């Protein structure tokens, strides 16, 4: 990464250390400060409620000059998987991008986003039911098929091994 770059994402992983941001979960690759990874939580008032939702931000090697490509990967009725979505704050908008703003506020849009049903490009049509479907099914879908999770998140699939776990015992 260019050392401007390095050390502004160096210091946005500080910021989120410092003051998480509700819903969401992001550090970069230890193998590339370039390549984040969020989860994020679907809010409980939504049909994304109990859901588990990972996706990645890709700053560019020209950060913090021009935006991340961001996209989710967690099979979720919002956004087709593995695709670059179009948002103000995203590389569809270089524009318009202001260097400034912090990843917590990048990743506070996409959630921001995801929970209205605006169109963009990397938007999908899908009924409520297909969506609860998904959230439930999500947290497995991450600890089981999901390979850059595990890489990334090991103490989350742990956590999510005794969550399904539970849910398991309990209901039978
Ligand atoms: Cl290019
Ligand atoms: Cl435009
Ligand atoms: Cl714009
Ligand atoms: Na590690
Ligand atoms: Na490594």
């Amino acid at each position: 990464a260019t050392k401007q770059a390095h050390k502004r994402l160096t210091k946005e992983y500080k910021l989120m250390v410092e003051n998480p941001p509700p819903y969401i979960l992001a550090r970069p690759n230890e193998d590339n400060i370039l390549e984040w990874h969020y989860i994020i939580t679907g809010p409980a008032d939504t049909p994304y409620k109990g859901g588990q939702y990972h996706g990645t931000l890709t700053f560019p090697s020209d950060y913090p000059y021009k935006p991340p490509a961001i996209r989710m990967i967690t099979p979720n009725g919002r956004f087709k998987p593995n695709t670059r979505l179009c948002l103000s704050m995203s590389d569809y908008h270089p524009d318009t991008w202001n260097p400034g703003w912090s990843v917590s506020t990048i990743l506070n849009g996409l959630l921001s986003f995801m929970t209205s049903d605006e169109a963009t490009t990397g938007s999908i049509t899908t009924s409520d039911h297909q969506k609860k479907t998904l959230a439930r099914n999500s947290i497995s879908y991450n600890t089981f098929q999901n390979v850059r999770f595990k890489l990334i998140f090991p103490e989350v699939v742990q956590e999510n091994v005794e969550t399904l776990e539970k849910r398991k015992l309990d209901e039978l």
